[PDB]
């Protein structure tokens, strides 16, 4: 696209304030991520798009306080993957990169949204341009739709197909909080528990593997933002959310622009906070509410 692309950002931006074209001149080093028109359309954010202070939001998140063009992006990502911040201070983004040469592959994940790179490297006075499928900010999927396609859930994703705890996560009727451990997470647990480890990863204790997740399953009407988490445990003591057959008891703290999760006697770091979906919102967490108590 590129020439409709960069017009209709600055259509859109034009609709809704103006306060965006100032930070984005205000910086020394910046990297849009423009939607493609037929993201623009197909996204359907007709409810959204009147929201002028949404939209600001949704805008600033496809605005990199960087110079990031395809190569710079791989570097960043060799070693681990690089969270990168945007104008936006309540969401960060990151890139997954494949193949080389023509073949390259990119994609980028934030704020709910997988989008794929569809025209890279478009140069700029102060960084770079790049043209996605999606708008980003505006999920597309419900958190079962999301754990499917994201590959840092898969082992959350696959351990909840045992007991068909994931069919659930499909129904728009109910408002859903996951707090997914990413996979680093389980890996992390098999060298704790390795044969506990083995076991919530089998059909025979798929009993075991649906109690597990359940307790990281918050069933309400509404959604928690990691936001709303701070606050609730901030203004009364901790935070107590209704589960399946239960409830969650957990305790939010703000520490170094991270947000952290206290449960029982353990602190997990949220690594990726507030991942919005359709009927929900997903929280990635370090690492799962697992005691030893449920491992012997
Ligand atoms: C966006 O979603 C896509 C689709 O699931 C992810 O693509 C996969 O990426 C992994 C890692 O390179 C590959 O092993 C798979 O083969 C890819 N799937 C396909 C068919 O494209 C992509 O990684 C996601 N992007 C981010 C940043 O999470």
């Amino acid at each position: 696209a590129e020439n409709g692309a960069l017009r209709k950002f600055y259509e859109v931006i034009m609709d809704n304030g103006g306060a965006v074209l100032d930070d984005i001149n205000s910086l020394t080093e910046v990297t849009i991520l423009a939607p493609s028109n037929e993201a623009w359309n197909s996204s359907n954010i007709n409810n959204v798009l009147r929201d002028r202070n949404k939209m600001r939001q949704i805008l600033n998140m496809h605005i990199i306080k960087d110079r990031l063009n395809v190569d710079k992006i791989r570097q960043k990502n060799a070693n681990l993957i690089a969270q990168v911040p945007t104008v936006n201070n309540n969401t960060f983004l990151y890139f997954n990169v494949r193949g080389e040469g023509s073949d390259t592959v990119i994609t980028v994940e934030g704020g709910g949204v997988n989008a794929t790179v569809i025209q890279a490297d478009v140069a700029q006075t102060n960084g770079y341009v790049h043209i996605i499928d999606h708008v980003l900010g505006v999920p597309y999927t419900t958190v079962l739709g999301k754990l499917e396609s994201d590959p840092m859930m898969s082992d959350t994703y696959k351990m909840g197909k045992f007991s068909h705890f994931n069919d659930q996560l499909n129904n728009t009727q109910r408002r859903f909080t996951y707090f997914v451990p990413r996979d680093k997470g389980w890996q992390k647990t098999e060298l704790d528990y390795p044969s506990a480890h083995k076991k919530l990863f089998m059909a025979d204790f798929s009993y075991h593997s649906k109690s597990i997740l359940e307790r990281h399953l918050a069933i309400s009407d509404k959604e928690y933002t990691m936001k709303d988490l701070v606050k609730f445990s901030q203004e009364s003591g901790s935070v107590i959310l209704p589960t399946f057959r239960d409830s969650l008891s957990i305790r939010v703290e703000e520490e170094a622009g991270r947000y952290v999760i206290i449960w029982n006697y353990k602190k997990i770091n949220v690594y990726r906070p507030d991942v919005e979906c359709t009927n929900g919102i997903i929280h990635v967490i370090d690492y799962p509410l697992l005691e030893e108590k449920d491992v012997v």
